[PDB]
């Protein structure tokens, strides 16, 4: 669908109606637009005003990016972010990240509401994201699918290193400062289309794959955002325990602002 | 995504509602060498396919499949006799417009019935599985009949499906049956549904037996999900029509028959 | 489908009168095995360009050629270079060159490729002689044979089951166990899965836990079209990598199965 050309567009219209030069792209999952409150100087671009942005037909949820700095740290963040439910293909669903890698941004956080699989998380817990399994990628929903393009990178990117690990430990390591009675979950997580929740049986085969946590996006745009070079890492906030058998966000918001810190310098 | 606006499926439960004075409640929908249960309705009106606004038909003439207006042991209903697949190169859209005709037509309830292999060892042909619940395998993967923009007057973006096989409905079949008398018990199981139509190499059926399916089949889901969302009372049947190889080493009237007996323990609108 | 019957015959016409060779065997040649176009004698080319109908190889390395001759004394044709469902080819594209070996009355189709070993015991350079597949595409709507069934090609339901031709499997075991060679000859199961990037870790232990002994993006499409049109249908993966099944941290080959497809073409039974 998109060229070149039409990322390239549509980074030199935000590069010149903003002087915000953000490092981090930062993806809000629902529940966590509240993360924009922790932004300073902030600039507000609504997907309706930006050349070839997606945006939805749906009424209400309008969609934007707003540039600013977290906790000193350059960062521009998506409130309202895009799923295959939808109808859209993955190379609208993904077309920011590469946008974002245009504008210079080198590190993509990654963050989603997720049903519990593993047996020990509770609601309100946060799990660090070591891994994923793509069970829309298995089948042909690729967002790399079609011909390549090595300005963004290789044809055939590896994705077993996706989820940095210097990241890994830095949060580990951070999150035992905040004085918090649960500890900091780990885990695998699995995407599935969706939109209509999971059953029962459907649950078990997720647990038996060995995924923590499901739900219905982020794994494209860490595919797409790796084929371009971007340092990734990510967070579920688990929303439910999915059923096997027949505050918080704001907590998550503000553990992905101390960790800007942490994020390396250009 | 869905090619059909509101408007055209009420134009199609309008045509239906001015054409026929019956007012089913209850839908069914009609499985491989299930056509035999429309034999057993009183005061039966036909409605083929092609004569319907809206409706999908084949390309292929040979068969234009039909509805069917009726009584079934005195229970007002409308039949699915012959249904939509995946395979067969149809939308999921599509495969799955009379269920929310039959929704705008004042149905409260859907049977779904189909042919499937068995995958539990315990299963025998010939067998009828009482269906427990299902994995949506083409679901997982993008092919999910609700994708798309939302539409709030049928039901919400995220429906849960883990309730989907109604349980008073499930308790009431296994208490029926058990007072009907035959040699064989009511199976109970999960459904898996594969897009096919190639039929599952050894390789695949271990993976589905692994996965916890009881049997396997190409067709329903989709059917479940959509009545679902609308907000239809759900339950259904496979037949066990063959037992699937795991080593590189009648019965349909009796379900046509069960489920006829089976109107009378539905709920009242 | 966008193709028509019409569309496989004049590209099956076209071939037919542009060539006096008529192959028995068709042989698909994946990532690496194009060097056994060198082993034919009397070879005829076409570029896949200059086929009516026909797709392109987009990867580098499929060098995009229909090439006829004689292989060890038996006629055949090969595909050297395929295409995959990574390079955006829906899989009735993919698979439209079975089709015509079937018109052009092929009866034998073989198919290899490169593929990531699964199995522990496997070791890079091996060569699986494929028993089973997996076809993930498939459980979710990805099928070759999704639509309309043209009853001139077969069956709307064809089974899988005895896709691996067994005669073909037994004659394999054998005449490579009169070649001396180190490592025998694996056999297993082979998964399909879309690509175009590499699987995580967690995904390779899914697709251990299902079976799967080798994997790659390819070949099953062409298997299923195949079998559906009844020719006989035998396959090899050349294990090129083992692939990583654990979180780490710091804190020739493609010569040996050429030359054992060509040794293999005399025990392929005749017309």
């Amino acid at each position: 669908g998109y060229t070149y050309e039409d990322y390239k567009n549509t980074a030199e219209y935000l590069l010149s109606h903003t002087k915000h030069r953000p490092q981090v792209a930062i993806i809000c999952g629902s529940g966590l637009g509240g993360l924009t409150d922790k932004l300073t100087q902030a600039q507000i671009f609504d997907y309706s005003e930006i050349p070839n942005f997606p945006r939805s037909t749906v009424p209400g949820h309008a969609g934007r990016l707003v540039f600013g700095f977290l906790n000193g740290r350059a960062c521009v963040m998506m409130q309202g972010r895009f799923h295959m439910y939808e109808g859209y293909p993955l190379y609208k669903v993904t077309f920011p990240v590469r946008v974002f890698h245009l504008l210079g941004v080198d590190t993509l956080v990654v963050t989603n509401a997720a049903g519990g699989l593993n047996p020990k998380f509770e609601v309100g817990d946060i799990m660090l994201i070591r891994d994923h399994i793509n069970l829309p990628g298995f089948s042909g929903q690729n967002p790399l699918r079609g011909p390549n393009d090595e300005r963004f990178g290789d044809r055939f990117p590896a994705m077993s290193d996706a989820y940095d690990r210097t990241m890994r430990q830095r949060a580990l390591s951070t999150y035992k400062q905040m004085g918090e009675q649960r500890e900091l979950q780990e885990g695998t997580y699995v995407m599935v289309a969706g939109p209509s929740f999971e059953t029962v049986a459907e649950c078990r085969v997720l647990q038996k794959l060995g995924a923590d946590a499901v739900g219905m996006s982020t794994v494209p745009e860490v595919i797409v955002a790796r084929h371009c070079g971007l340092r990734v890492f990510g967070f579920s906030l688990i929303t439910n325990k999915v059923i096997m058998d027949y505050q918080a966000a704001q907590k998550l918001e503000q553990f992905v602002s101390i960790l800007m810190a942490s994020i390396p310098l250009p």
